[PDB]
Formats: structure tokens, sequence, C-alpha cells
């Protein structure tokens, strides 16, 4: 039931990037092609992040 936990701040970028807190705690959908980048959902929305910048809880 796959809830993640993010390791470092992550402020929004580009196209359709979503901004973390170290420590809040998110819902992977997936990745992108090479695996790079992940989409998420968290209590402030839905977009892109690095896929380095998160963990499994």
């Amino acid at each position: 039931p796959n809830l993640f936990v993010a390791l470092y701040d992550f402020v929004a970028s580009g196209d359709n990037t979503l901004s973390i807190t170290k420590g809040e705690k998110l819902r992977v959908l997936g990745y992108n092609h090479n695996g790079e980048w992940c989409e998420a959902q968290t209590k402030n929305g839905q977009g892109w992040v690095p896929s380095a910048y998160i963990t499994p809880v």
C-alpha cells in the first residue's frame, strides 16, 4: 500500500513539478522513461519530483 517519505526539501521548478518538504509523506503513481523522475501525490497536490529525493515508509 505504497506510501513514501521525502529525504530533502525540493522547490518546484519546471513543467508540472511539485514542492515537497523533508520528512513529509507522499504516494507514488509512477516513473518517467529513464526512471529519474517520479509522479507523486501529497496533501498539497500532484506532480513530478526527483526519484532520488524519496523512500518507503
